């Protein structure tokens, strides 16, 4: 809500596809999310 941090945790990695939707890439659990590892999850 407030402008104080941005970025992702150690171990997260930060990519962008083809299609302008940023996604992050953990090296240490091998999955592709579109979202931050953290919150709700849409089946």
């Amino acid at each position: 809500g407030s402008s104080g941090s941005s970025g992702l945790p150690p171990g997260w990695e930060q990519r962008v596809d083809q299609h302008g939707r940023v996604y992050y890439v953990d090296h240490v659990e091998k999955r592709t999310t579109w979202d931050r590892p953290s919150g709700p999850s849409s089946g």
